[PDB]
């Protein structure tokens, strides 16, 4: 998947498509919009291909990673979703939304202590009051 | 070959026994500790080809890249290592070091602050605070 592509690219250290600026930002923006058009219409398989394409070109982009993580969560591929949400958090250290979703994934993966840790981080550190309520509702059930 | 075509790791198919993999990891660390950086790099690349999802294998390769002053390449792997491990902030600490070397002090500060705020590793937090104390 996207993560193995990122690791392989790092192992090989060769020039990537991003290193040579193979696709301009404006075209990448257009493809992202097309990807979400597919998603919004229920064409989840095509949206997944487009998000995979974006994550091959520019893996270290929070917007691309979050879109793919959400698709995996919808598809109940909870470990892949959790791994990508964690990448998104590392890329965007001040948004606890991916931490909240990681917690949901961990609960579905039968890892309630990991889930609890995720939800507690939201409560302690997020300034999104609505996200905090949602995190607390999961904590109340754990 | 089937794993190449299906994206599965060599670890997934048990291509090398577990104890032999332990030995290879220990030999990689031995090269690293002895300053045999070229050999350590070969060995950590070998390990990461074998199991791209092994956090410690990735951390070894990232450390090599950081020692070699390939700071962006190190930071990229550290982000993966962090994500696969979920709750180990050591890769975030090293990313902060890389960002300082890349002349991105605001990014580094965010890394060290995240370590302070989330890590339960008191020795790691002490190191992170020492970097924060120095950031202008
Ligand atoms: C493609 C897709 C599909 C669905 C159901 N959600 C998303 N995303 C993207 C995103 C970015 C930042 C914060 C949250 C989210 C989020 N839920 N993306
Ligand atoms: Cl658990
Ligand atoms: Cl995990
Ligand atoms: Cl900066
Ligand atoms: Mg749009
Ligand atoms: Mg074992």
């Amino acid at each position: 998947g996207s993560i193995s592509t990122a690791v392989i690219d790092a192992i090989n250290s060769g020039a990537t498509l991003k290193d040579i600026n193979a696709i301009p930002d404006d075209m990448m923006d257009d493809i992202y919009s097309y990807a979400y058009d597919f998603y919004n219409k229920g064409r989840i398989e095509e949206a997944e291909v487009f998000f995979r394409f974006l994550c091959i070109y520019d893996f270290y982009n929070v917007d691309y990673i979050m879109g793919l993580a959400a698709i995996y969560q919808i598809k109940e591929q909870f470990q892949q979703a959790a791994d990508l949400y964690a990448v998104a958090f590392a890329l965007g250290k001040n948004d606890y939304t991916p931490v909240f979703h990681t917690g949901q994934c961990q609960l579905r993966l039968k890892a309630p202590l990991k889930a609890k840790e995720c939800f507690e981080l939201v409560i302690q550190h997020s300034n999104d009051e609505k996200l905090k309520i949602k995190a607390q509702s999961y904590l109340d059930a754990i």
